[PDB]
């Protein structure tokens, strides 16, 4: 069925990743494959972080293809900073390929200690231009504009937890990933892959809420007083000095998101947010919820939302669109 399918790996149901290389002579790296950020981040062999000691590792002197850039970069993650400079090299995603501008990372020590406990080495964003830094045309938009695709857009099919693999598509909607209806939402800003929708949950509802499709957060988040609000009294509990909610995975009470708009409805019951935790406890869960609170009220629609619908993001159209995922593959 043509297209550029990337396999995904899921790790826990915590996270996915895919593979992608980078130079022409294919140096291989993991990814983070990200809708909400706009840089494609590569650890060097100049970094010599504790970090990258454990990571695959640039080395541009390898490839025939490198173009020096050297522009500096610095980002700050949580409270420290990343850093490296800007590099141009073969990029190979799939069966595609391209010379691209990405960032080569010499300090990665602001991203600790969450890039050493996890088994990925570099992240690739999947946003818009104007979320990059240095106003960088995404992969897909480049790929499309070489006429090496014939839509500037790409599918997430999220692989499941002993269940099944995943996939990202770029440049086509492929049948075999979804059932029923794609319906699409217009973007409300050329930034995040970020849309409209009314939520409801129970009787707490945020009409018009700014909501994020984020294959990089593995939770819901959700703003922080209507969390509260929902929450109220579902025999769930928060984790004393974590901020974590746990509840029996058979509670009855427990509420389904509802996300609607004017062309589609969107449901997420508790099978698709609830994380078995029998370590801790017999029948015990924990909600893949967050309370986060954003400038203007905002829900991060993460991976446990992808995971129950496939998802199209449209360049050429300005758009999401969503249909339920096939269960199986
Ligand atoms: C060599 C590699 C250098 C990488 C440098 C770098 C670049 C970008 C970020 C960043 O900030 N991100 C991207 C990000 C994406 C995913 C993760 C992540 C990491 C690990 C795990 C699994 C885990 O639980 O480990 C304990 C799950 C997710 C971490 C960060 C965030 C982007 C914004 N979203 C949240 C959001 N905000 C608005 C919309 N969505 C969260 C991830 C962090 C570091
Ligand atoms: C209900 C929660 C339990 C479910 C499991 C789970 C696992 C991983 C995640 C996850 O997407 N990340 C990546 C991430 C998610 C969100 C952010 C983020 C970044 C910035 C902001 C600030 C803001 O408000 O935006 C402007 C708010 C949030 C940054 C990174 C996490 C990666 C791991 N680190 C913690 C860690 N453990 C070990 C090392 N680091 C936290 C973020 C979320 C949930």
């Amino acid at each position: 069925s043509s297209n550029d399918n990337i396999e995904l790996v899921d790790f826990q149901n915590i996270m996915f990743y895919g593979d992608a290389e980078v130079g022409d002579n294919q140096q291989p790296f993991t990814f983070i494959l990200d809708t909400g950020s706009a840089n494609l981040w590569v650890p060097s062999v100049k970094c010599t972080t504790a970090g990258c000691l454990t990571k695959h590792l640039y080395d541009s002197s390898k490839s025939r293809t490198y173009e020096k850039d050297g522009t500096k970069v610095e980002m700050n993650y949580v409270s420290g900073t990343v850093s490296g400079f800007f590099s141009k090299d073969l990029v190979t995603v799939g069966n595609l390929s391209l010379p691209y501008k990405f960032i080569e990372v010499i300090d990665t020590n602001g991203f600790e200690p969450t890039y050493t406990a996890s088994t990925f080495d570099g992240i690739l964003g999947l946003g818009w231009k104007d979320l990059s830094i240095g106003s960088v045309d995404p992969i897909v938009v480049e790929l499309k504009n070489q006429n090496k695709i014939e839509n500037a857009l790409f599918t997430f099919y999220l692989p499941v937890h002993d269940k099944h693999t995943g996939f990202l598509t770029i440049g086509g909607i492929e049948e075999r990933f979804y059932e029923g209806p794609l319906t699409y939402e217009k973007l409300n800003h050329d930034l995040y892959w970020q849309i409209t929708l009314d939520a409801h949950v129970g009787n707490i509802m945020l009409e018009k809420a700014n909501c994020i499709v984020d294959s990089g957060t593995s939770a819901i988040t959700v703003p922080t007083d209507f969390l509260n609000k929902m929450l109220q009294n579902l025999d769930v509990i928060k984790v004393p000095f974590l901020p974590f909610y746990v509840t029996l995975c058979n509670n009855s009470k427990l509420p389904t998101f509802e996300f609607t708009s004017e062309n589609g409805k969107y449901t997420l019951e508790p099978e698709y947010y609830l994380q078995h935790i029998e370590d801790v406890g017999p029948g015990l869960c924990m909600l893949n919820i967050i309370g986060l609170d954003f400038p203007v009220p905002t829900f991060i629609l993460g991976d446990p939302f992808m995971r129950k619908y496939f998802t199209v993001f449209d360049y050429d159209n300005h758009s999401v669109g969503i249909a339920l995922a096939k269960k199986n593959l």
